[PDB]
């Protein structure tokens, strides 16, 4: 297996449905493949789709990490206003330590793309040996927030093994 | 009535007492319904004045919230750091879902106007259908925040609802 | 004495166990000293080591905070990734009301700096009337923390009193 394990959870109630095809999950892993090296030898190795239910995304963000051992956790969307949108307050629950610089670098960079980044209320942090961090679920907000994230990301997974 | 009930609370012992007029609350009046059309909607339908106690604080977000079904509160003034600044701290306890990137857009644009933006320790987030947003309690500082939440502003209240 | 009390404790359990030397806690003591007078009249009249332990880290910011009157305490390391960082952890449970727009600034300049800089968890707030403000470990790092803190840090001082 790779340096480290990432995995890519979903938090769509229409994904979750099959109501509707997974978008963001696809250029996740794909961002994060491509930035393989630049992450000091990072894999997806697992991915999962999730409704926008608390209790569902606090069980998988627990097993992956205390179970699973997985290294790097990407969810995407669920992070923005409209009431079923409730990934930060299971992943604030799970985290055991924040990390609100990946957060600023995020929103920051995500600004200068589109003001409508002021609307993710994403979260980020450790659990264990697991890095979590919430993106949007819009397809081009996986990019732009790995992006951004990518010259620290590889010492980030360092340091908390 | 509008699309969207806006709320201005003035947090300030002196406004409260009768010691002072109310300079802050009417710029935040002007500039919300000034952006009206921008905002998708929005009119202040109510103001009020509290002093800096969390408890009045407290009650005045709880019943705009929940029993008048205001749409968004805004907050003027109790964000620093002095011992009587306790707007962020009764703000807290009434939010159910935190939305940083408003305040990441307000301080960010803010530090551009002044560094003593450094010194708002402004809240804000979602109760119910209720968008709560803490500005500082100088007059220019209120215009200078909603400029910067405009670009978006509409689409938060759009999706709280 | 001087008209701000400023207290520097060095969190590390490398320095703390007698393994190498302080080499962030005097940068730290001459960056505080070089700007005394921007500062309205600061002074460092103490210095502590404490390692990696979220108690031993409590204790003495609620020791200097309550007992020995510390107007400004800068604590220096521990705020990165790995397992042993717990100084944020160890500062959130003892202050009071938070301050985040003193994280914004010092975020912002250090990430021109560099990207490293999003890796830095620090916390900060007030717990009674003393500032606590969480910086990096790496020297360089305090001096540029306190630049992009000093044209607002006088009067944050002025409020809390
Ligand atoms: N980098 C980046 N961030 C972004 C976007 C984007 O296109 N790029 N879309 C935004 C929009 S349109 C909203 S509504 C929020 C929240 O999205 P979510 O609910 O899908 O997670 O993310 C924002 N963040
Ligand atoms: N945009 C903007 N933000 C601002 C200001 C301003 O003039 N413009 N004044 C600052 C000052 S001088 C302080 S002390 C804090 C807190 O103000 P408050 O206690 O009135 O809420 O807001 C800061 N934020
Ligand atoms: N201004 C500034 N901030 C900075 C740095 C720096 O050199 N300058 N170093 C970074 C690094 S390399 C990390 S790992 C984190 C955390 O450091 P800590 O664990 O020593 O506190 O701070 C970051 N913040
Ligand atoms: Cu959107
Ligand atoms: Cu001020
Ligand atoms: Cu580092």
């Amino acid at each position: 297996g790779p340096e480290y394990k990432v995995a890519i959870l979903t938090v769509s109630d229409t994904v979750s449905a099959g109501a509707g095809p997974d978008r963001s999950g696809p250029r996740a892993v794909s961002v994060v493949d491509s930035s393989s090296e630049k992450l000091g030898g990072a894999k997806v190795v697992a991915t999962a789709v999730v409704p926008d239910e608390v209790e569902r995304i606090k069980d998988i963000l627990q097993k992956w990490s205390d179970v699973d051992e997985m290294d790097l956790i990407l969810t995407l969307g669920g992070t923005g206003f409209t009431p079923r949108d409730v990934t930060p307050e299971a992943t604030k629950k799970v985290i055991e330590r924040e990390t609100p610089g990946l957060l600023f670098v995020m929103m920051q960079e995500s600004l200068k793309i589109t003001p409508f980044a002021m609307l993710s209320r994403s979260a980020a942090g450790i659990r264990g040996s697991t890095l979590i961090i919430n993106m949007p679920g819009n397809p081009n907000a996986v990019a732009e927030c790995m992006e951004a994230l990518l010259p620290a990301l590889k010492h980030a997974l360092k340091q908390i093994a």
